[PDB]
């Protein structure tokens, strides 16, 4: 079972790329063979009247969006537009504006389904957006993901208007239907509105999915979808890539996609799931080029059926990278998008384990602990063997940030970038030169007090 339908996310809730640089992108992603791409434009759409006020600052312009649609179209690259519907709003409901709207006063997350203007600020949203995706695609996603009958007659109504303005079909995330009774679903002839698209980015599926989930499904909805992801579920703090990770899921996905094919009407595809937050206020985890490698060896392997050193090298000359090497190890001299910010952040990741293991030795650990630090009380002649190491992995990662800052400064924008560095460089900067100096400070001294001396 090949998946007919490969749809790459692209998640804008953070490190968003600048608009020239989506061909680039794009052109990747044939070559690798996806059909189609999920864009979740979340604050960074040209949004106008209402909620022109809740978009980002460095926010798409009109011109930018009609041109990323043109090239995706140009290129035989499918569009689904993702708007969230009920939850996941932060980006929308966060300010005074639309406070009114949300289903808990202090959760900025959902809208308050029972509350019709709240419901019409969501129509207007999804309206907004299928303005400029309307002749892109046949798809559209309206999120319903992480009493009942409020919440699925919010769906109908969504749908409904999706499906009667823009004759597109709608798929939503599996979570809020996968309880219900098979009653309940047609109840609101589902089976006729809303493709459910299930996730789960879990290496072993088959120890997480509840059994005939599948039997579950087949029994409620005629088409399926299915989610993996290639990014933006290691853990929140992920920032460097993780191939073998990601490389379970889709071997996993594989197994189940060979079993869920024949019990519906059509399973539609898998899409490639690629988060930038864990949610609107998390912090960034791993940048769209760095997760270029897991993207690539996991598209491969699913077109291929499964993964064999195969799929390893095809992958490999793809990204141009020197030749042997292991897409699951090192990788040197790629060439694709980003791939010098790949190369800089993966230096980082290899400089900080190094940076950890010389903070966990004896010699930290034993004399320059905090008493060291507060009552610069240790052995100098600890210090000239520290100091030194302090030094180097210093001065390499003030050199790491600035290589770091022009590669993504590029293909980014500065507050992504200064959140970056802000998240994952400077703490340790900062870290490493107050140990320094208290390091040098004992290293100068030559005259220590008698025991016992006073501590709090
Ligand atoms: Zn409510």
């Amino acid at each position: 079972f090949i998946p007919k339908r490969r749809i790459v996310h692209l998640d804008l809730k953070g490190a968003a790329p600048k608009p020239q640089h989506f061909r680039a992108f794009f052109e990747y992603f044939v070559r690798i063979g996806a059909t189609g791409i999920l864009i979740e434009w979340e604050d960074m759409f040209p949004y106008e009247g209402r909620l022109s006020d809740l978009r980002n600052g460095d926010a798409y312009s009109a011109d930018d969006v009609r041109m990323i649609l043109s090239t995706a179209d140009q290129l035989r690259l499918e569009v689904i537009p993702l708007v969230q519907t009920i939850g996941h709003l932060e980006w929308l409901l966060k300010t005074h504006k639309f406070y009114s709207f949300r289903e808990n006063p202090r959760n900025p997350q959902s809208v308050c389904v029972s509350n019709a203007e709240a419901v019409d600020l969501v129509l207007h949203l999804v309206d907004q957006v299928m303005a400029f995706h309307k002749d892109y695609g046949q798809f559209v996603h309206i999120g319903a993901d992480e009493r009942e009958d409020l919440l699925l007659r919010h769906i109908v109504n969504v749908s409904k208007h999706v499906k009667t303005k823009y004759g597109k079909n709608v798929l939503m995330w599996h979570d809020m239907i996968a309880n219900i009774d098979a009653s309940l679903a047609e109840k609101y002839d589902l089976k006729n509105l809303v493709e459910p698209v299930l996730w789960n980015y879990a290496e072993d599926l088959e120890a997480f999915l509840p059994m005939g989930i599948w039997e579950t499904f087949s029994a409620m909805v005629p088409y399926m979808w299915g989610s993996s992801a290639f990014k933006g579920a290691d853990s929140p703090t992920r920032y460097h890539s993780n191939v073998k990770h990601y490389l379970e899921n889709h071997i996993s996905w594989i197994k189940q996609m060979s079993t869920a094919s024949e019990k519906f009407r059509e399973f539609r595809g898998l899409i490639f799931t690629g988060w930038q937050r864990y949610d609107h206020f998390a912090v960034l985890c791993e940048f769209l080029p760095i997760g270029i490698p897991s993207l690539t060896v996991n598209m491969l392997t699913i077109r291929n059926g499964r993964f064999d050193a195969s799929v390893n090298d095809q992958a490999i000359s793809i990204m141009q990278c020197v030749t042997g090497s292991d897409v699951k190890g090192d990788l040197y001299g790629c060439r694709f998008p980003g791939s010098d910010i790949y190369h800089h952040v993966q230096l980082l990741h290899e400089k900080k384990g190094e940076i950890e293991k010389l903070l966990l030795q004896q010699s930290v650990q034993g004399w320059l602990s905090n008493i060291a630090i507060d009552y610069n009380m240790s052995s100098p002649w600890y210090m000239n063997l520290i100091v030194p190491d302090l030094m180097t992995y210093k001065n390499q990662m003030i050199e790491l940030s600035l290589n770091i800052r022009q590669a993504m400064l590029e293909m980014f924008y500065e507050n992504a970038v200064d959140e970056f560095l802000f998240t994952y460089v400077d703490p340790v900067i900062n870290h490493l030169q107050r140990l320094l100096d208290r390091a040098t400070a004992i290293q100068r001294r030559d005259e220590f007090p008698v025991r016992p001396f006073p501590i709090k």
